[PDB]
RNA sequence: GGGAAUCCCUUCUGCAGCACCGUUUUAGAGCUAGAAAUAGCAAGUUAAAAUAAGGCUAGUCCGUUAUCAACUUGAAAAAGUG
DNA sequence: CAATACCAGGTGCTGCAGAAGGGATTCC
DNA sequence: CCTGGTATTG
């Protein structure tokens, strides 16, 4: 008995069939288990397994380190407690009490309900005098008197708590506050480098200008226009808008020929700058170093809005000034609606439920929405122009606390927190005492490399101690070891050797890491001059001198540069052919060259003595990022550099590690020639062997010694490999339900392996387009957002996306195009899809029209690639298309399109390549053949073969076995059972195939081929003619009867009976929605915490049940409390898992249930399958809920006729063919009906939605006569009444269905509970009638 | 076909460290005319505390991912069953 | 118990490792 | 978005 598998692996979905010699699917009588009549049932071998997706660990870790933060912030608060406590015991002994009860209602408080000074006196007074915190805070940090100290407490307290950003390394207020004088010095030092131009700055109010709430270029605008001789993209006007924040091009400014773009935000900026003064020179350094302060005080600017020679406190001053210009301006505003619209005052300022001020403080009305609603009242008014003013500005009525406060950084704060510490540590010794220590409090952060200080119950953490005992923020340096566990940081994460396995890998920059790639792609260049016979390799000397003269003086070295410098200048060629490389070398010096600006010895460099020393400067340089554990590990070579090299040096930091170790680059040594490998890439006489053919060189000894340095490790699971693949959660979920699959089809065929496997596998958004967007226009100078503003979620149209990428030109014609014309334009792939089915935006551009491209045969014309390439530059560089998109942008220009390129592309369409693929395949493979033949090579009983999807869909296609999603499941299970046919046949007709599609170890003839490959199906082609059987040439076996193997297909596909199972999952994550609801009078709030009685405090709602559970006891019932027998569904909630699953009984008691049987007691997990009568079936969504259960069978014919009618993914084909499919569709009219009638049988039988089935037979018979191609697309969407699972609502043409709930779940307390193996082809029912009698 | 190193680019998976809001209860004396309903006016910007209930291992740690038909054994892990 | 209607925690930043999709040089 | 919880209405 033989018989093959087929399997579509999803994302929500893994079908699957069997298949015997003829292509057909078998059936069986399986046994059933359980308490009902049956003792058997007749199943067919095809079916699918359905699944919710598979999640990420992104939302968990979000909430784990949050719940961190919150755990560290409390601890922040308790460290400031301790330190106040004996003397705070002394002023007010119950102050942090009341604090601490703040949130109990004044029946629950213990002590006096007033929080501060504990009478209402004292607080309303407290209140008075200090509205905001932030008076409070100004006036500890201006005045000299002894303070209240619960308001220093009041004041450090909130300081900390709230401690601001750490964006910005070292201290901050460095005379870099003011604007003005950074704006006059840098006109000193521009007027200084150029004494012949100067700017005339007199008079230039540079303070309001550059300060002003105004966008980046208008305040540029407004400067550059004080200016009279300046214009905005002079040298000056470019200083200016780097201060601003700008991306400024510096080339034009010094007729520079590199693109001297600087922005001050990049990573890159701090080389981008040198970069630029190796080329301008270092007289422009205090220049560009003068205006980069100026953008610090600008930065400044935007958060203190207040002088600062009034106060130390400009934070809390600018805070006070908002609660000032609040009052004032509310004031003014409440006077003039009174005076002018006095109906409205009310709306505005009583009814929380509208937009108003009283929605803006008491209501959910954000500043946003305030202002959206109030802005046309006061334009409808008088006097409201000020008002107007600060509104657009988003500066009107503002509030303290809010969502713009992310910019303040911890240095303000923690300055304010100093000066409240210096002024009352004059009268409190303890506060002198512990000044640094609340200091450290408010300025310690848990650097990312140490990660939690876990004592060994942490999964997550690395860090090792240097003694045991608690950390504290004081104590943090000499109790954590901060160099091992950076260390082991890195170490944790980063790859062994594959070669060496116990040998560290080398990091990235490394000098001898260089020297390996730079010499491995040297040996392998080749040339040839005129007396030449034949190209030669470099010889060892040669390529010493090519390193010296050129690898060494260039940081990179081109082909030129190699036939000049040294061909010619050395070897005095004048013409030289070199292959092996083009264009320039790949490999460089990078770090030769970066140490030779810093340290200035070349010698020092080039001294092989030193080698162990630089590698371990960049090691450190790599490992770590902290600039002060960077400092002291650099101090063993102190004495060998100057301060300044040293300094220097930290600051040059390194990511990155390479793929091989030190060992394997340099240390061993093959056993004749005692050289390393690096030694052989430098010379091997004549050979000129590289890395691969060194390792893998039978006479040498590198590869005896990588063979015998090899280990293996303990053996993974199967679950523990699939979660160790590279791939999405998602998709690996997929992987191991297949393998689960697989193993239970094996099983049902008593132990019989298939002959063959076949395979498939299926192939915020908004605010990453935005993104790039705003990052590619102000990368690329454009005012295009200026002019049409766009916001995140209209970028979801592709056009749009497009133009927006395309800076609102035409891709291919160097024009403007039209936004409000988005619809007359074309969007045409790059290279055509007939070649790479390729729908991304990166292969995709806008055009006016796709004509313009050129031929349409190939890849854009030559003619629009001249025109063209500078405008795709400036995109590749603006990040607005991709390297790849740019190159088949411009391939014409390098041949085009050649023919193995097309050849290439569909052998691509039809042969996958995808890794995850391939380790699918690994592990079915190597599950199934497992023994070995007398030359110990595996034997092969099992062929997995692996399709892509276009195969079988272009076979549904062109033998008319149409799919429709929509109707029901059982496309995934027929593309299963299609998978296997299509993949069993292609073999067996072409065995010379199985290297290609089989797992384990003349372009135009490919391409003709590979384009015709299942040609062997039809009986016609194109207009050749074929036989009407199929067989191999060599065996002369039959592999296709196209007489009847098409008729076994159609009969396998118009089955009624398909196994679909969806996977029953216990419900794991959130206890419940987060919103915290005010109090209510409801058994449906949850307390959020033990004594917060929810009646007082508010709290949750709406748990989430893990599972349900059937529960067959005794109630109390009455006043009388008299037992009653019960049956019911009882849904334990998530939190309350642990609770029952540790004693059941008592849990259940709990709850009010008596004398429960223990015994009867069935765990129903979400999904639980029951069956009722007439076949009807529902499945558990919850204690109280149910979905569909039912899949509706359509039979073969209306779903072919829906798939023509509905014009369904294309006709294609031939005119004639597309008549012919058109007459069929217009002679099977009566089918509409017809499919209706199935529905609504299906719906009276099974779904049981009166209402909303009357309302669809209202809603065809009123568009009967609609276009037939319309009434069959919305045909389509009425599936979603009679599809599997939860209800949805639906849209038959303009009428909307709501979806009708099943809100009740006693009816399956007395139907049969249907328990499935994972292709339920195994099943036990129960009759839960017979319980509870 | 499978694989390696390098270059240009892109995407995705996993981890750590932080900030700003939001919400919730309480505190920030509402006033006057009426017995009341209510009416007229005054006021509003701030804070504390919680932010999965909680746990033991008691750490400035852990608490939302992955994995899960039923039945027989088995504490479980597991294996076995048509 | 129907039909029904609302609701659902959000934003911003820093640092790091890896595999893997596409193109290119050289190899096993 | 989906879809299960919730109050409201009847
Ligand atoms: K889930
Ligand atoms: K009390
Ligand atoms: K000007
Ligand atoms: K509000
Ligand atoms: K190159
Ligand atoms: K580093
Ligand atoms: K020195
Ligand atoms: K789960
Ligand atoms: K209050
Ligand atoms: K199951
Ligand atoms: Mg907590
Ligand atoms: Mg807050």
């Amino acid at each position: 008995k033989k018989y093959s598998i087929g399997l579509a692996i999803g994302t929500n979905s893994v079908g699957w069939a069997v298949i015997t010699d003829e292509y057909k699917v078998p059936s069986k009588k399986f046994k059933v288990l359980g308490n009902t009549d049956r003792h058997s049932i007749k199943k067919n071998l095809i079916g699918a397994l359905l699944f919710d997706s598979g999640e990420t660990a992104e939302a968990t870790r979000l909430k784990r380190t949050a719940r961190r933060r919150y755990t560290r912030r409390k601890n922040r608060i308790c460290y400031l407690q301790e330190i106040f406590s004996n003397e705070m015991a002394k002023v007010d002994d119950s102050f942090f009490h009341r604090l601490e009860e703040s949130f109990l209602v004044e029946e629950d408080k213990k002590h006096e309900r007033h929080p501060i000074f504990g009478n209402i006196v004292d607080e309303v007074a407290y209140h008075e005098k200090y509205p905001t915190i932030y008076h409070l805070r100004k006036k500890l940090v201006d005045s000299t008197d002894k303070a209240d100290l619960r308001l220093i407490y009041l004041a450090l307290a909130h300081m900390i708590k709230f401690r601001g950003h750490f964006l910005i390394e070292g201290d901050l207020n460095p005379d870099n506050s003011d604007v003005d004088k950074l704006f006059i010095q840098l006109v000193q030092t521009y007027n200084q480098l150029f004494e012949e131009n100067p700017i005339n700055a007199s008079g230039v109010d540079a303070k309001a200008i550059l300060s002003a709430r105004l966008s980046k270029s208008r305040r540029l605008e407004n400067l550059i226009a004080q200016l009279p001789g300046e214009k905005k993209n002079g040298l000056f006007g470019n200083l200016i808008a780097l201060s601003l924040g700008l991306t400024p091009n510096f080339k034009s400014n010094f007729d520079l020929a590199e693109d001297a773009k600087l922005q001050l935000s990049k990573d890159t900026y701090d080389d981008d700058l040198d970069n630029l003064l190796a080329q301008i020179g270092d007289q422009y350094a205090d220049l560009f170093l003068a205006a980069k302060n100026l953008s610090d005080a600008i930065l400044l600017s935007d958060i203190l809005r207040v002088n600062t020679e009034i106060t130390k406190a400009p934070l809390s001053a600018s805070m006070i000034k908002r609660y000032d210009e609040h009052h004032q301006d509310l004031t003014l505003l409440k006077a003039l609606v009174r005076q002018q619209l006095p109906e409205k005052y009310k709306e505005i300022f009583f009814d929380q439920s509208k937009n108003g001020y009283a929605g803006y403080i008491d209501g959910g009305a954000s500043q946003e929405e305030f202002y959206k609603f109030i802005k046309p009242i006061l334009e409808k008014m008088d006097g409201t122009e000020e008002l107007l003013v600060k509104l657009n500005r988003e500066d009107l009525l503002r509030k303290q606390r809010t969502f713009d406060n992310g910019s303040i950084p911890h240095q303000i704060h923690l300055g304010e927190l100093h000066a409240i510490l210096r002024r009352q540590e004059d009268f409190y010794p303890f506060l002198k005492d512990n000044r640094e220590k609340i200091e450290k409090i408010l300025t310690f952060r848990i650097p990312y490399y140490v990660g939690p200080l876990a004592r060994g119950n942490s999964r997550f953490a690395w860090m090792t101690r240097k003694s045991e005992e608690t950390i504290t923020p004081w104590n943090f340096e000499e109790v954590v070891d901060k160099g091992a566990s950076a260390q082991s940081f890195i170490e944790r994460m980063t790859n062994f050797d594959k070669n060496l396995p116990n040998e560290k890998v080398l990091p990235k920059h490394s000098l001898l890491y260089e020297y390996f790639t730079v010499y491995n792609e040297l040996t392998k260049v080749k040339y040839v001059t005129e007396g030449m016979r034949k190209p030669a390799f470099l010889s060892g000397e040669q390529k010493k001198a090519i390193v010296d003269l050129l690898f060494k003086t260039n940081r990179k070295v081109t082909v030129k540069q190699l036939k000049e410098d040294y061909f010619k200048k050395i070897e005095c060629f004048d013409s030289v052919e070199i292959s092996g490389v083009e264009d320039r070398f790949n490999a460089s010096l990078g770090t030769y060259h970066d140490l030779l600006k810093i340290i200035k010895d070349k010698d020092f460099l080039d001294n092989e003595e030193n080698e162990d020393i630089l590698e371990d400067i960049v090691l450190t340089l790599t490992l770590f990022e902290d600039r002060e554990m960077i400092e002291e590990r650099l101090k063993t070579y102190a004495h060998l550099f100057d301060d300044k090299v040293m300094k220097q040096l930290k600051r040059r930091r390194y990511t990155g590690w390479g793929r091989l170790s030190r060992k394997l680059i340099n240390g061993i040594r093959d056993k004749q020639s005692g050289k390393t490998i690096l030694d052989f890439l430098k010379s091997d006489g004549f050979a000129n062997r590289n890395f691969m053919q060194l390792i893998h060189d039978d006479s040498l000894t590198f590869k005896e010694d990588i063979q015998k340095a090899q280990v293996s490790g303990q053996g993974d699971s199967l679950h523990e490999h699939i979660a160790n693949l590279a791939g999405s959660p998602a998709i690996k979920k997929g992987i191991l339900q297949t393998v689960k699959v697989v193993d239970e089809l094996v099983k049902v065929m008593g132990r019989h392996k298939p002959e063959n496997i076949v395979i498939e596998m299926a192939r915020k958004n908004s605010r990453e387009r935005m993104k790039r967007i705003e990052e590619g226009i102000k990368e690329l100078g454009s005012q295009i957002l200026k002019e049409h503003p766009v916001e995140n979620t209209q970028l979801q149209n592709e056009k749009l996306y497009l133009y927006y990428l395309q800076n609102g030109r035409d891709m291919y014609v160097d024009q403007e195009l039209d936004i409000n014309r988005l619809s007359d334009y074309d969007v045409d792939a790059i290279v055509p899809q007939s070649f790479l089915k390729d729908d991304s935006i990166d292969n995709k551009v806008l055009t006016r029209s796709d004509k313009n491209r050129g031929k349409s045969d190939n890849v854009p014309s030559e003619e629009v690639v001249k025109k063209m390439k500078n405008y795709w530059r400036q995109l590749l560089n603006a990040k607005l298309i991709t390297q790849r998109k740019f190159d088949n942008l411009t391939k014409a220009e390098r041949g085009g399109l050649s023919e193995l390129d097309k050849a290439g592309f569909i052998k691509r369409q039809l042969v996958e390549t995808r890794q995850i693929t391939k380790h699918v395949a690994q592990i079915l493979d190597s599950r199934m053949n497992t023994k070995y033949d007398e030359n110990d090579k595996l034997i092969r009983e099992v062929k997995v073969i692996t399709l892509k999807s276009k195969l079988v869909s272009d076979f549904r296609k062109d033998f008319q076995f149409y799919k429709v999603r929509e109707i029901n499941n059982y496309h995934h299970a027929h593309d299963a059972y299609l998978n296997a046919v299509v993949g069993t046949a292609l073999i067996k007709k072409y065995p010379k195939l199985e290297s290609e599609f089989v797992y384990g170890d003349k372009a135009t003839a490919k391409y003709f081929f590979y384009s015709n490959i299942m040609n062997f199906f039809k009986t016609e082609i194109t207009i050749r003619k074929r036989p009407l059987i199929e067989t191999n040439g060599e065996t002369g076996e039959i592999v296709w009867d196209k007489g009847r193997d098409f008729a076994t297909v159609r009969k396998v596909l118009s089955m009624p009976q398909v196994n679909i199972v969806k996977k029953t999952e216990v419900q794991t994550g959130g206890f419940s929605k987060e919103s915290i609801l005010p109090k209510r009078n409801s058994d449906k709030l949850i307390a959020r915490k033990k004594d917060w009685d929810p009646k007082k405090y508010g709290g949750f709602d709406s748990p989430t049940v893990a599972y349900s559970v059937l529960v067959v006891a005794k109630v109390e019932k009455g006043k009388s409390k008299k037992l009653k027998s019960v049956k019911e569904l009882l849904g334990i909630t998530i939190m309350e898992r642990s609770s029952f699953e540790k004693n059941p009984i008592d849990f259940l008691e709990a709850k009010g249930y008596k004398e429960v049987k223990k015994d009867l007691i069935i765990k129903l997990p979400k999904y639980s399958l029951f069956e009722l009568e007439n076949g009807r079936k529902r499945m558990l969504a919850s204690a109280g809920e149910l979905q569909k259960g039912n899949e509706l069978a359509l039979p073969s014919k209306y779903v072919n006729f829906l798939y023509l009618a509905s014009h369904y993914e294309k006709l294609k084909g031939s005119p004639e063919d597309n008549e012919q499919k058109q007459l069929f569709v217009e002679q099977h009219k009566h089918y509409l009906d017809e499919i209706i009638e199935q529905i609504s049988e299906f719906s009276k039988r099974v779904i049981l939605a009166d209402a909303n089935l009357d309302k669809v037979l209202s809603a065809y018979n009123k568009h009967r006569d609609k276009p037939i191609r319309e009434q069959a697309e919305n045909i389509i969407h009425l599936f979603t009444l009679t599809n599997l699972g939860a209800p949805a609502a639906f849209k038959y043409f303009d009428t909307t269905i709501d979806r009708k709930r099943y809100t009740s779940t006693k009816e399956v307390l007395d139907a049969t509970l249907i328990h499935q193996s994972i292709t339920g082809l195994y099943e036990t029912r129960i009759d839960l009638s017979q319980l509870g009698g």
